């Protein structure tokens, strides 16, 4: 959307702060097993990182997932001061299954709040089209935010950021290649 450039790495690490209206995009075709986690981390303030926010999606198509979790997604917020968990909350997102294709598109409208558009193509009925819901992550932009996925076997993971965003593209520890 607009001028998105692929980030040749495994996650999107922003240099500095996100100005308003730039975007980062994380896409995949699904995952193999377990929970899908979309993360936003920030630098801890020795040079380590801490979660700022997390979206965890439980597949409706894996036997044994609790009935109160299966096919649901949850937003976990963390304190931007002591890295403490503030709260968890169910959020309405179109990702229902680990066989769905999906995209996360995150931006800050005013340089302060972070929100993401979450797109999914439901595998269990891929004959409907794409669906999208927007989620406010309920945290504020900090310098040097990182965005990515943590999951067992994400299929065809690709990453993009706005042209005007400074994204790390040469750190071998981020799988940059």
């Amino acid at each position: 959307f607009l001028e998105l450039v692929e980030v040749p790495c495994n996650s999107v690490h922003v240099q500095g702060v996100m100005t308003p209206n730039q975007m980062v995009k994380v896409t995949g075709a699904g995952w193999d097993n377990g929970v899908l986690e979309f993360y936003v981390t920030r630098p801890t303030k020795d040079t380590s990182r801490s979660h700022l926010a997390s979206i965890m999606c439980y597949s409706k198509d894996i036997d044994g997932v609790p009935s109160d979790k299966a096919g649901k997604c949850f937003l976990k917020r963390f304190s931007g001061e002591d890295s403490s968990e503030i709260d968890e909350k169910e959020v309405s997102l179109p990702i229902k299954s680990h066989n769905d294709a999906f995209m996360f598109v995150c931006s800050s409208n005013d340089g302060s709040a972070l929100q993401c558009d979450v797109f999914a193509l439901d595998n269990t009925n891929s004959n409907d089209g794409w669906k999208v819901n927007t989620v406010d992550l309920g945290v504020s932009v900090s310098p040097d935010l990182a965005f990515g996925l943590t999951a067992d076997g994400v299929k065809v993971k690709k990453l993009y950021a706005s042209s005007g965003l400074t994204a790390i593209n040469d750190d071998p520890s981020l799988g940059c290649k």
